[PDB]
């Protein structure tokens, strides 16, 4: 039910081998590790979770943009990019978190479908 | 070699049934019709052209954003969204033109791969 | 009543010396030259037109992004970024057309205010 | 040395009365409250800090986008937009953090200048 896709606005390419960490907000308001991985050659990260595990709640997707840029020899502004949202069972069932990266900027959108 | 993908930033969805026209710049600097279609349920428009037909040159992709917004009952700013670029055989072979739409704004990127 | 602002997403800076050409659709459906200029050190382009001259119509703001990037020695994707909109059709408004540029991407937004 | 500007991509207007909370990472690795405020009628938030107080560090600018959209009666996707960056590590700079908001999307950029 959750996919992350990352694109590079400088090279016009997927953002490959980018580390992505997902956290779930705990009762005590701390961020608990939930899922992680690295984007593929297509810039996508599949298989993070299952429907059974992905219950309603607040999640944070942290994209390691700083390492990505440094590995390309580029000095970036941000420490990481964070996307924080609530999963809601009354809306559609599949979430795509998409990010478009530049050294000093990023854009993100949600594509939520059934 | 050419795919167009359109997303909706208001609803968090693909932008479905959006008209897209592609033009090729002619010798006399006019825009000649090249390919067209409507985005699918996934927001994508496949099959516009073939490798044989898609020669180097300047192309314009015009996305009919005004009709899209009006069909959803929303008053938009732009007449359309235009993406104008040169196809170059020395770069990678497949072009994805991606657009992310809002009533008063849009973002576009190119994903160019082999 | 028309201002253009351009930022650079690679540099984290205003986009300086960006050429901008504005056209207005004529009665015969062609794009007539309306005004032009370049962004300043702040990334802003002021003084394009006047409230008398900026009548109702369909306008095209062409931001010369390729020329900008090439002048910086970079080979970008797009030829230009075009922003096409109907203006002043409910009376005079003030328009800011804002753009944010990367070599293979851009975003644009409008800020429309009623004086 | 720190300014936040927020625009609304649905309205084509400044995003007014947007709450913004700034944190700075402490020695113990927690996020310490640093400053806060709200955007004005222009969409800008000035006066958050001073050059004395805005020392080197890792800062988090939290823009309360959900609260903004809910106050407008809209159910948005994100909880907030967070912008996290190292500041002043090569001496004092001026930072503008700019954001452009839609219910299911946002973009952010930085303008960094050397006074
Ligand atoms: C935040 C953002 C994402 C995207 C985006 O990720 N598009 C996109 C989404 C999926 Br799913 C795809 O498979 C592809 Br290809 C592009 C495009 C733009 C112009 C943008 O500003
Ligand atoms: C993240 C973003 C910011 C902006 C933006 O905020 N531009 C801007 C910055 C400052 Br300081 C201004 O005074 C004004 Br007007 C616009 C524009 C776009 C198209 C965009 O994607």
């Amino acid at each position: 039910p959750l996919m992350v896709k990352v694109l590079d606005a400088v090279r016009g390419s997927p953002a490959i081998n980018v580390a992505v960490h997902v956290f779930r907000k705990a009762a005590d308001d701390t961020w608990e590790p939930f899922a992680s991985g690295k984007t593929s050659e297509s810039g996508e990260l599949h298989g993070l979770t299952t429907e059974e595990e992905f219950v309603e709640g607040i999640y944070k997707v942290e994209i390691d943009t700083k390492s990505y840029w440094k590995a390309l020899g580029i000095s970036p502004f941000h420490e990481h990019a964070e996307v924080v949202f609530t999963a809601n069972d009354s809306g559609p069932r599949r979430y795509t978190i998409a990010a478009l990266l530049s050294p000093y900027s990023y854009s993100t959108t949600a594509v939520v479908t059934n």
